[PDB]
RNA sequence: AUAUAUAUAUAUAUAUAUAUAUAUAUAUAUAUAUAUAUAUAUAUAUAUAUAUAUAUAUAU
């Protein structure tokens, strides 16, 4: 048995040594790495719920 | 009173020296251009701290 945590609030509650393994790192991207992750991060997140107008489990609708 | 010779002064010519203007060479200062270095400001990236927002926790 495994548990998992909810992310919501519910209703209840030899010489080993390969030739080829040595690491020589001499190269740097174009563009680098680093730079586009944080672009991507950015592009990744989902766009922002719209509640207003829509009624709530009272039944009064919610907004301004 | 006259002539010749001699001395001083004025004028002219020749030689020597000085000053001003101009020309050539050398040196310095200012300006412009180029190059190098340093500093400052602006922009990009990484790390740390602060503030704000979202999630979580605590308090009212």
């Amino acid at each position: 048995m495994k548990r998992i945590p909810r992310k919501t609030k519910g209703k209840s509650s030899p010489a080993t040594t390969e030739p080829g393994t040595s690491n020589r790192e001499q190269y740097k991207a174009r563009p680098g790495i680093a730079s586009v992750q944080r672009a991507t991060e950015s592009a990744e997140m989902p766009m922002k719920n719209n509640d207003e107008g829509t009624p709530d489990k009272k039944g009064n609708t919610k907004g301004d």
